[PDB]
């Protein structure tokens, strides 16, 4: 029995947890009642497995188990309808199916919350169904969560209103903790995302070297050997959370902090800390931990990989290990380049010894090979200087206008939901990386640039509407942010006729944070782009600066909303005008 095995090694309550998250990751679209439901049946059968090593089907896999029981409420097309079609299939193809359908962009209703009296009470009166609650929420609006980590964010989120709603202040205690975890976990999802996308799109030899590279400049201590193996079990661990089997990946999750905490010394001095806690935050700590400090002596890398003649054999040898050597060698010295540019350089080696190992003279055709490296590197560090420079000068609004202009002109048919929220996460970029030395800006910057660009790409392949996002998205997990650095504005895109639906102008806004409101003015911005994609900076400030005037105006007018249908047309009129 499987079931059994994970059970025991879980124990009741984060196998509980886990499965409901499992399941509402499957099943976005259905209610937390029957989930619940399905939790506990799936959760009793468990129980008598135990006892019993073979009563019912205690002998099956997880996936018909689980498979199963879904499709006890799947068949209900009317509620689900691409669903049942994948009910009618057999194993291992009825996962697959399922893992198909998740979708990135769930169209559920906004999660509003409560004041902070309904909170403490509900949590008071049912500390587990609170929670319960909390998990599906979650997990269902972010079907690639990392599982394990979610439970950890739920032991956080207890610690919060268990704290605050015995405070003086409720709202006061409460609100900022629970702000600071929205955020936190919407991060943690991105980080998520990007590693199941470049499993599941370019192959775990792809997923292996972005581990190498960063675990090596984490780990510079550490020897070859021993990373390789971290980089193995780690691919995994997380090809199974990616894959659906969230228990397994639970499991094998804690063996690996088990190792890595026993192995300290072989591998870092910063663990320390780490170890010593509770296995959820010592997981998410080694995961979080600074990298160690440079080896002292280091030889040159330029003794083995360019200057011995050795070279082009030990490449026909076994090029993937000479490879992942290289990539560990450069990487371990390197903690100021990002994973993409090491594997980026990794890459251009490689290219190199292809063509060069099969020439009349090998060492004369790759002795300088750490030329063409030169310009590999300084690119990102002058996009780097540039960009915050400006951030520095334009502060992070008007910076992340200046991106959504660009990024418009350059995949217009994107749709303006999407370029709104991505436009607004790469001018986080500014704020989160902006503020540090060099030395440690192009991780901070290029890496997370990595995951903005990601969310673009998924968001996209939902619905392909600009096949230069397809090409830049499909051709190199590596080269996405140099290929979609390279587009300008489309020549082709022929642009939009206005309407009145177009954009509606209800007065409902004067309700709305502070923040909505610079979102509909931005959601603005980029309607303005698809018509005019000609226009420059000037009249599109002008005109934003008017669309301002009409906001303060008619919210501050003391007429019945309708100032909104009559001064609406008003400036449409003036609008068209430039
Ligand atoms: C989103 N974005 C761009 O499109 C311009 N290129 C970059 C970049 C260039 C090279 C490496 C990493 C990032 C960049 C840099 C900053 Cl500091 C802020 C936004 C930003």
């Amino acid at each position: 029995s499987e079931v059994a095995h994970r059970f025991k090694d879980l124990g009741e309550e984060n196998f509980k947890a886990l499965v409901l998250i499992a399941f509402a990751q499957y099943l976005q679209q259905c209610p937390f009642e029957d989930h619940v439901k399905l939790v506990n049946e799936v959760t009793e059968f468990a129980k008598t497995c135990v006892a019993d090593e073979s009563a019912e089907n205690c002998d099956k896999s997880l996936h018909t188990l689980f498979g199963d029981k879904l499709c006890t409420v799947a068949t209900l097309r009317e509620t689900y309808g691409e669903m049942a079609d994948c009910c009618a299939k057999q194993e291992p193809e009825r996962n697959e199916c399922f893992l198909q359908h998740k979708d990135d962009n769930p169209n559920l209703p906004r999660l509003v919350r409560p004041e902070v009296d309904v909170m403490c009470t509900a949590f008071h009166d049912n500390e587990e169904t609170f929670l319960k609650k909390y998990l599906y929420e979650i997990a269902r609006r972010h079907p690639y969560f990392y599982a394990p980590e979610l439970l950890f964010f739920a032991k956080r989120y207890k610690a919060a209103f268990t704290e605050c709603c015995q405070a003086a202040d409720k709202a006061a205690c409460l609100l900022p903790k629970l702000d600071e975890l929205r955020d936190e976990g919407k991060a943690s999802s991105a980080k998520q995302r990007l590693k199941c996308a470049s499993l599941q799109k370019f192959g775990e030899r792809a997923f292996k070297a972005w581990a190498v590279a960063r675990l090596s400049q984490r780990f510079p201590k550490a020897e070859f050997a021993e990373v390789s193996k971290l980089v193995t079990d780690l691919t995994k661990v997380h090809t199974e959370c990616c894959h659906g089997d969230l228990l397994e990946c639970a499991d094998d999750r804690a063996d690996l902090a088990k190792y890595i905490c026993e192995n300290q010394d072989s591998i870092s001095s910063k663990l320390k800390e780490c170890c010593e806690k509770p296995l959820l935050e010592k997981s998410h700590c080694i995961a979080e931990v600074e990298n160690d400090e440079m080896p002292a002596d280091l030889p040159s890398l330029a003794a083995d990989f360019v200057e011995s003649k050795d070279v082009c054999k030990n490449y026909a040898e076994a090029k993937d290990v000479f490879l992942g050597m290289f990539l560990y060698e450069y990487a371990r010295r390197h903690p100021d380049y990002s994973v993409v540019l090491l594997l980026r350089l990794a890459k251009t080696y490689e290219t190199t010894l292809e063509k060069c190992c099969a020439a009349a003279d090998p060492h004369e055709c790759y002795a300088k090979v750490f030329d063409e490296f030169k310009p590999l590197v300084e690119e990102p560090q002058n996009l780097i200087k540039q960009n915050c420079e400006l951030f520095e000068q334009l502060g992070e609004y008007k910076f992340q206008n200046a991106l959504l202009v660009r990024y418009t002109k350059k995949v217009p048919q994107v749709s303006t939901p999407t370029l709104v929220e991505v436009s607004r996460n790469l001018g986080k970029v500014g704020s989160k990386c902006c503020k540090h030395p060099e030395a440690k800006r192009m991780p901070c910057a290029e890496d997370y640039l990595s995951v903005v660009l990601n969310q673009l790409c998924v968001l996209h392949e939902k619905t392909p509407v600009s096949d230069r996002v397809t090409k830049c998205c499909t051709e190199s997990l590596v080269n996405r942010r140099p290929c979609f650095s390279a587009l300008e504005v489309d020549e082709t895109y022929v642009p939009k006729e206005f309407n009145a639906e177009t954009f509606t102008f209800h007065a409902d806004i004067c309700t709305l944070s502070e923040k909505e409101r610079q979102i509909k003015k931005q959601t603005a911005l980029v309607e303005l782009v698809k018509h005019k994609p000609k226009a420059t900076k000037e009249q599109l400030k002008a005109v934003m600066d008017d669309f301002a005037a009409f906001v303060e105006k008619c919210c501050k007018a003391d007429d019945k909303e309708t100032c909104f249908a009559e001064e609406g047309k008003k400036l449409v009129a003036a609008s068209q005008a430039a």
